[PDB]
């Protein structure tokens, strides 16, 4: 639960993180460190419920990433980190480390949002993912259940109707950003916040909305088990285990089985084509072409961001890869609509 989370201040940073955006303005590293310091000192995480536990790496998360920032590693200034970081890992079974979902969902509307900056182009962030990441979360539900009903039913063409309602908040999220960050400002203020930090001998990406849940919606609507050297699989494998731990089952299960596309594709070319079939089938182009709305707009965003115009020290997003993997995952989201219009074609 969102609210639940947001709503805490586990290690009273709530001062602290009103003073953050000036103390990285003016690079004041020694208050970063000196705070770090503060928190193994005054506070025995152990002690800490699960809620506490994320909140706590939602705070602790952004400051190391703000001493990373400068370029130190944070746990090898601080070492005893390490243990602390260790303990709150094995309440929140989630990595050391905040993701987005810490930065959007979980973070604080208002007065508390914790912020690394003053530059107003960092709410467009954290206001995308705020707003993508709980309906693609229902999504995510309603396209689960989607593997067990009929093209026929007309449940299903309502579930996938559903569905992709819930993901036209990714659409928003996206559009929001556009409209509130510079991309010039976004490489050469915000980008570098977002860089890897080494917890226990293992490094952890900084937060990045591309670990919004969005690709299991993919894994499980049409990529499935049929592509498996491909690029993506790598990087969705590489993603399991950031994800908060109830989708974890939902994405390996998904990786592991025919896509629901593919599925209803068999169905279809199999069963008696009635006008609900045909309804059923269309509910799952629409739901891919609001997934096309998603990666249109801000394939062109990572575009501007990455041209040489625009892009300060890095040619890469947070977790390492280039605009050349956005352009692939939109070949093949393009790709799943050419085929579903091929089946419908006749119709
Ligand atoms: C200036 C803003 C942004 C830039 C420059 C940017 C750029 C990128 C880059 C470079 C990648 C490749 C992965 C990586 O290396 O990190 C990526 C993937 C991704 N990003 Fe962004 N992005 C921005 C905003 C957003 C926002 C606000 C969201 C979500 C609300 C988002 C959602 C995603 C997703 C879901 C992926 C996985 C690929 C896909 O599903 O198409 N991005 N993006
Ligand atoms: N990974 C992308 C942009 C990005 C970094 N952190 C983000 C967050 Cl926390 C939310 C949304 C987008 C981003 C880039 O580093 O170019
Ligand atoms: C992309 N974040």
């Amino acid at each position: 639960i969102s609210n639940e989370i947001s709503k805490l201040d586990p290690l009273n940073l709530d001062a602290f993180f009103n003073q953050l955006p000036s103390l990285n303005q003016n690079l004041e590293v020694s208050l970063l460190i000196d705070k770090l310091r503060e928190i193994t000192k005054s506070y025995l995480p152990t002690t800490f419920s699960i809620n506490d536990a994320l909140a706590a790496t939602r705070d602790l998360g952004m400051i190391m990433s703000s001493v990373r920032k400068l370029g130190i590693q944070p746990v090898s200034a601080v070492s005893d980190l390490e243990v602390f970081l260790e303990t709150l890992s094995e309440i929140t079974n989630m990595v050391p480390r905040e993701t987005s979902y810490h930065y959007g969902p979980w973070n604080p509307i208002g007065e508390r949002e914790r912020r690394f900056t003053h530059f107003p182009d960092e709410r467009g962030l954290i206001e995308g993912v705020r707003i993508a990441i709980p309906g693609i979360e229902l999504a995510i539900r309603e396209i689960n259940q989607l593997s067990n009903l009929s093209l026929n039913d007309p449940a299903f063409e309502s579930l996938a109707k559903s569905a992709a309602l819930h993901v036209y908040q990714a659409v928003d999220g996206i559009g929001e950003t556009i409209k509130k960050t510079d991309p010039y400002v976004f490489s050469h203020e915000l980008r570098p916040f977002f860089d890897p930090i080494r917890i226990g001998g293992k490094s952890y990406i900084g937060a990045g909305g591309g670990q919004i849940p969005l690709f299991v919606v993919d894994v499980k609507l049409w990529l499935g088990n049929h592509s498996p050297n491909s690029e993506y699989v790598s990087f969705i494998k590489d993603s399991v285990f950031y994800l908060p731990p109830e989708l974890r089952p939902i994405c390996v299960d998904s990786l592991l089985e025919p896509s629901v596309i593919n599925q209803k594709f068999a169905e279809f070319g199999s069963v008696e084509i009635t006008d609900q079939v045909i309804k059923g089938m269309e509910s799952l182009l629409s739901v891919i072409q609001v997934l096309l709305k998603f990666r249109k707009p801000h394939f062109q965003l990572a575009q501007r961001t990455l041209s040489k115009e625009n892009r300060g020290n890095y040619t890469t997003g947070s977790a390492g890869y280039t605009n050349s993997f956005n352009h692939m995952v939109l070949e093949f989201t393009i790709e799943v609509e050419k085929q579903i219009r091929a089946v419908l074609a006749p119709y």
